[PDB]
């Protein structure tokens, strides 16, 4: 699907419901609603739209990726803690044959604890953006626009 | 229990709802409905029945293992990605004292990525069948029939 | 918050709904209701109350931790299998800046399988009690009382 | 070949000559002759025949695999201890381009010592059956019949 | 032995003679004599007594464990650095067949350097309390009281 | 320094002089000169300029990072093979106290050989962009512009 | 069986046919025939006899172990290189339920290459003698005599 | 010994009897007989002769190395799978004090599976040639000629 | 020195003072005094004498090794837990240039916990006897007698 | 290119300028001039020529590999220390699509320190010759000649 | 403290009482008394004094560190074998907040056995001198004088 | 060469040209020029001279080591980041047969990131001084003076 014909699915993993409420040095002071607005504006500049969601549930994220597979033009995902533990989310992303996928981490996971160094999502994501703050979601949208083009 | 007195529980993990829709070289062209019909027929030859289910949710699979512990004669389980990550499912199976359990993988996990080589489920499953296609489910039913009898 | 102003959240992870129904040599013969009663009693000695819950779902435990963050004076948590697998639970506890957290394991995980030796929760928990039986939940409450103090 | 045109080679590795003479809790009370008879019946149900053999010598197994490559319709193999050590037997099975191969372990190797967890044969075998008892030999014959078919 | 018939042995390993003289953020401001008084009071509520000792010598701790084996109703032990290095103290505790043993760490060793994450003492200790401050020694006395009971 | 007062230094490591001349599936069909033009255009949208360079020499990259430290407003660096081996380039970037640094990889290193999975540069780079193709350089420029502001 | 009733099987692995022909600093200057005569004498002192053998073939050693299992009073084995590689020989010795088995190495394998530090045979052997030269074989016989008694 | 007084022993390990019958991309289209003819021609240019053998049995290869130790001027060996598993063959080559030994792999083992990266044989072989095709056997012969002369 | 001119030092590490009091399946039912008497008899058959000692202190063992270096004809040592942890004792034994040293373990340390598999003493000991019960001390004395001769 | 149309590039890494001035037991007594002459002679026998060079600089070797890519018929490379450290040299060789490359080590790196066992160049080199002395360069030229044919 | 007000504590670990009596190639021919006189002179050149001690006992070293913490101006310590094993000595040095500590090894531990490569002491020592012979004790005194100054 | 006949070569690795310009807590406030003057003064006390150099290029350091080999009386080297990555510098130092070499690190690399813990240079350096500040260079000069004289 193109940007004109279907929304970009923007998915957020566990604990990102609290974004902006603490740890500004690591995660910044923008809320998840602030991130949604950034994505909406970036996508509008390419004539597309976004379907922005957040869950603390691994299986719900799996269900949402299956929905994106059929109805969306691409996926921008910040898997949060599930990046490091979820083979199930990797496997769900592997069912999206041909769909542009971009993984985003607000923080630079490579400077953090060793358990954050590996991401199962990175094995499938086309592109991976880390440590570029909430600006990394706008890079994600930009990349999806380039790949759907 | 016996096969005459209670159904065999057949559980399927995440992403298996899309079985048959892609990657036929790895997973075959049969759907989960097709697999259920194979199971039904196998169990009927021993005078039993099957209770066939699929979920993307780790805790729901744990709930359904607890249900089987009280109401079913055995468990045939393809845990899918949770095979490799879920201690919780292993611990649910460990509560099934004396209940026959057979783990099934459609694909030969030993030939795939190194993160697929280890299964927590194998530490409790009585028997483990891998790489026998969807025919592996039928072996699971036949093994349960032999262990219940 | 103080114990006088808000309850202590007591959280139990997967399979603990079956406590007391098997494996008494490892887990004892007390049920979760019995454990709840021990907690209520220990908190009442400090003029406090408890909010005792159990779930098999990782995401639900995350949600409950966010709830505690806002409404409770501390968290006593037995993460069960999720101790060993959940970065998501650890990141949920990390959002509880300044809240006392005590991790409890009924069994001595250090004598058990190697996959049980590490817990993600222990990186954030203030205190960790293992192998003191259900009495460890009483120690948990006492520790929360001292810390809220 | 088809089952009608050539026998299924069934190969057994070291120490399996003593099957049934000890450790019934691990290996059962059936002898290797008993297993051969189970196999003859199982193949007969599909119109086929078996060529059942046992050796304690790695090189002899290698030679029999080369023989099977030219004269048999498939290989069912219980490599026994050589499962864990023999690159040479893996390399012999790799020469059997297009020939169905099924690996069988009576015992659930995944519950045993860590040196039994890895099998070189599993990298080539189409299907691997473990912990289904001597019934796993019947499953192997069934899977060869399905693949040859 | 019951608490009424014999003292509880409380053993402290190297450098704990300086407890409370520095690093209050990790170890607190209480001295070892303050700890002994906390223990004396906890045991007296159960009609017991304590024999509280500290040594910088691995061998002397072994010697004291052999003494407790014959004359004491349980052992509460903070092995300090020897937790991480002493097979000899583990072996000594192993000789105390049926004697209740609780290991205590004032600090949460799981949040510290990786060499502190493993304890040889935890392989035999019935229960292990870490990161509950000096209050952990009171938990130890209470657990010994319950086990001796 | 601000974008208006000093150029962004854009450094490229070994073998990138051949970009576009082969392996288009991994690295694309754009040349390094094409990449420079993308960078020039992106910086000019923010009123800035770029100083674009390429070297096969680890010690020359070090020199250029020292130059940037004193004269440039930020660094966008694709260290190429030196990402995986160069502690010297990491230490050079560590001397750039307060300067924004963004690391770029054309390819998704996480999907490639395991020796490409670790980057020493990632330990200092504020942000890391991988597998966004040559568009990642534009993301780099955009992130420097945001951080210099 | 007793020593009076049946011989002690003395088995030697690969390359020991050349004992005494080189490397006297590691293996001594006695030949295998000289070792056999030492064994014959030691067994004669206890009213017993020996059946002394050497082979370069793993399978042959397995066959000889199965023979000893039925016809001999114990096994003294120097498995030579197969000590480090042969799961098959370990599994053969495991069939010898109740039979005394002593493993002998002329050299001190623990001072040699790291690949010599682990022996599969040591997992079953009752006793293991290393670095005692050919005199170790005499100790082997004496231990068998004590265990058969 | 010189090439004029004794033959060069050329030894081939398991599965090499099928050389040229499959996998030409890895092993080429020449058969083992073709390889022997190349070696005969190379040795004849130096006035020597070859004694060319192949075996699937580890112990037979050990036996032939002992034979070469007394009767041959050097050994060119392609140990095939035994390269990766056989301490026994390493130990047999170690008995050939002063005899030139060259190890040959047709394929480039370093580009293949990780289990093929290590060779026990390489610890004793004077020279090791890998990935030069069947031409590596000719190199082997030429190096023996230089070492013996 | 010779056996006629100076005693054999027989040293025992921690917890061996309790030998025979428990765990007869692992350590036998003989006491340390019984072992000493065995040693006295074995040395006397060679015209020698023994100096038998036990300590729980690593430093004391070190001191006794220095004493043996100047006054005794050899050392038989069961380092007990210090086998696994004491570089100091290894370093003490390394000062005994030319003195025969035999390490003894009553139990077969290779069948036990992995932390018992490695001994620092085995690096210097001439001979190492394990799993031969208290009879291994007699083998130690005999080996010292042979080496002193 | 063919050998008649373009020279064979022979590259030598760091410290090889001192070849023959020391360590003759490892490296021999031939100088680099001697090696060059060997190469010239071997190439001339195939109607070819050589371009023989040495550098201590990783980046200069990269540059020379790029030159060869365009102007030479193949590369014989002894990367010396860079063999073990240089991803940049491997990636330069990876740009030589279709060009024959042979890696040469004078010494048998497999018998030396463990840090010399792995070579990054071996991942791309067609053939790898180790331990055949300076004669290995002659084999390298011969292999280039066969591959260019 | 200053050098004028208190002596520099110079501590030596196990086996250094025999310094100079053997292994001169590793440890030199100076005795520990010789080293003490070198230290007295080096300290006198700065107007200071030394308190030089040696012990084979880990806990005595800990006791002496605690003494130094209160009464000395610095510590120069050669922990000998305890450098690699003692967390306890590391913890005692950690109690010396603000006191200059320099670790000295006579030998170059980095050229020796891998178990000597790591030192727990080096985590707290300000400076670490290795392989400079007994002259390293003079460097240690010199550094304490500079830090105290 | 003696200190009277030839200068001491003092080599400095990458980034040390910025010494004193930042990170005084780790590296001090002295510049490289200040360090050179300390060296010149230390050497002059022994009647010697220094040749002090710094480079960011690995091959230039190799070249300067080859120069020292022929013209200088020893090497004092702070390899900076190359300590951790350069097998080439180790190999250059290994050509300096009989020349005294002292490695110096201003910082205590053992307290820093794990990648700084290993130094290839330490395998060849006679002595290694770490964490003694710039004074470590003076100890280097003194050690060279003692070894040369
Ligand atoms: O946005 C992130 O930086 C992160 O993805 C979010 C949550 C964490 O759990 C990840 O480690 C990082
Ligand atoms: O059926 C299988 O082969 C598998 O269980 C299904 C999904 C994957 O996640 C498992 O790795 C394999
Ligand atoms: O209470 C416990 O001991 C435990 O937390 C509960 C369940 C298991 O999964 C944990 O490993 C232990
Ligand atoms: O059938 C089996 O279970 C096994 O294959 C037989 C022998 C053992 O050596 C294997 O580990 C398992
Ligand atoms: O009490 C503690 O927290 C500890 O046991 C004491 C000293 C340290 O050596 C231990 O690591 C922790
Ligand atoms: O742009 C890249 O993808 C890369 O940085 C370039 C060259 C390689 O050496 C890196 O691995 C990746
Ligand atoms: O007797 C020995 O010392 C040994 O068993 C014989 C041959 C080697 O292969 C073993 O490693 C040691
Ligand atoms: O010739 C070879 O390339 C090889 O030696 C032969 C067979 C394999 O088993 C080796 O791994 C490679
Ligand atoms: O005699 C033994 O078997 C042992 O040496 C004694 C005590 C233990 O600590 C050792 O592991 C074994
Ligand atoms: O030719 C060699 O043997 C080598 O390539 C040269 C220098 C060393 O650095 C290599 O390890 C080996
Ligand atoms: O001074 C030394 O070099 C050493 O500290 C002394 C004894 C050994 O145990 C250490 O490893 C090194
Ligand atoms: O002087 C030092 O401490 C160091 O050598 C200099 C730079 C770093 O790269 C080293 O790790 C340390």
């Amino acid at each position: 699907r193109s940007l004109a014909n279907a929304p970009i699915m923007i998915l957020n993993g566990p604990n990102l419901n609290l974004l902006g409420q603490r740890q500004p040095e690591i995660y910044g002071s923008d809320t998840l609603a602030d991130v949604e607005a950034l994505c909406v504006k970036a996508a509008a500049a390419h004539g597309g739209t976004v379907d922005f969601r957040q869950s603390n549930h691994e299986g719900e994220l799996v269900d949402w990726i299956h929905e994106a597979r059929l109805n969306h033009c691409g996926i921008v995902i910040n898997p949060a803690a599930y990046s490091h533990t979820s083979v199930a989310i990797l496997d769900a992303l592997n069912t999206c044959d041909g769909l542009p996928v971009v993984e985003v981490h607000i923080s630079n996971i490579h400077q953090r604890e060793p358990f954050r160094h590996h991401s199962y999502v990175s094995q499938r994501a086309d592109g991976v953006v880390a440590g570029c703050g909430v600006q990394g979601y706008v890079f994600g949208v930009e990349r999806i626009a380039a790949l759907a083009g």
